[PDB]
């Protein structure tokens, strides 16, 4: 308990940056929480509420997901990984998800936010479920600028990890919606060297990453640990210098850390 704060604490010291996390251990409903209720950019961790968002849409319209969405070369950003093989055909709603939460493609994330109604229609969503901390105030690619003191595109890891846990665990989706949420998240690719690489192979995860500006470097994960009850683990970081490089490992430490003896 006060081990763990202190093992978080030489941690955020040895990176040279700031650390936040919030752990919910559905076991027995404690938490584990460290600058659990300061402002970090979310970056592209904010993909998983523009999903949670059309998702939501989706139990009011059957057949969104099946909806056609056209790419053009004018939707192209600074990072494509999937859209850009899909430049004057069209994606279904459903691929987009896929793609902004397994290869946390931006051009998809684009399209999830208008479609829902933009950044605010996002942000209503969030507060709509209880979540008074969320915020999405930009588009890609400057949703992620990620500038020190500059609360746009924020959340608390707190409030992220409730949210979380309330998407992927709790009622805030429809059954359907909600395992389709999960599988999303159990697909993504990114995530290896994040939260995934600071626990122990044989549990499951399901995450999403997120690299931005002054080297911000988060993930936020539902967990289902070998023969335990789910824990939701939201760590977030980010660094004084503009060009800092990402730090993974930073996330791989504070998972390892905050489930240690579990
Ligand atoms: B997102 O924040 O994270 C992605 C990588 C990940 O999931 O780990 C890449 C796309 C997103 N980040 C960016 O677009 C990077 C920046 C844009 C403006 C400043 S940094
Ligand atoms: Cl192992």
């Amino acid at each position: 308990t006060a081990d763990v704060q202190q093992k978080l604490a030489e941690l955020e010291r040895q990176s040279g940056g700031r650390l936040g996390v919030a752990l919910i251990n559905t076991a027995d409903n404690s938490q584990i929480l460290y600058r659990a209720d300061e402002r970090f950019a979310m970056c592209s961790t904010s993909k998983v509420m523009a999903a949670a968002a059309v998702l939501k849409k989706s139990e009011s319209e059957p057949n969104l997901l099946n909806q056609r969405v056209e790419i053009k070369k004018s939707d192209l950003v600074n990072y494509n990984p999937i859209a850009e093989k899909h430049v004057n055909g069209t994606m279904s709603l459903a691929e987009l998800s896929a793609a902004a939460l397994q290869y946390s493609d931006n051009v998809a994330m684009n399209k999830l936010i208008a479609h829902v109604g933009g950044p605010a229609s996002v942000t209503a969503f969030a507060r709509q479920l209880g979540d008074e901390t969320f915020r999405l105030d930009r588009t890609e690619p400057t949703l992620n600028t990620a500038i020190p003191g500059d609360p746009r595109d924020t959340t608390s890891p707190r409030a992220m990890a409730q949210t979380l846990r309330n998407l992927t665990l709790g009622k805030a989706l429809g059954d359907s919606q909600r395992a389709q949420l999960v599988t999303w998240m159990k697909g993504n690719t990114t995530g290896a060297a994040s939260i995934q690489a600071g626990l122990p192979a044989s549990w499951v995860v399901g995450d999403k990453t997120g690299s931005g500006g002054y080297g911000t470097t988060n993930d936020i994960a539902v967990i289902w640990p070998k023969d335990r009850a789910p824990l939701i683990l939201v760590t977030y970081f980010t660094q004084p210098q503009p060009k800092a490089e990402s730090r993974r490992d930073v996330l791989a430490s504070a998972a390892k850390i905050v489930t240690d003896g579990l």
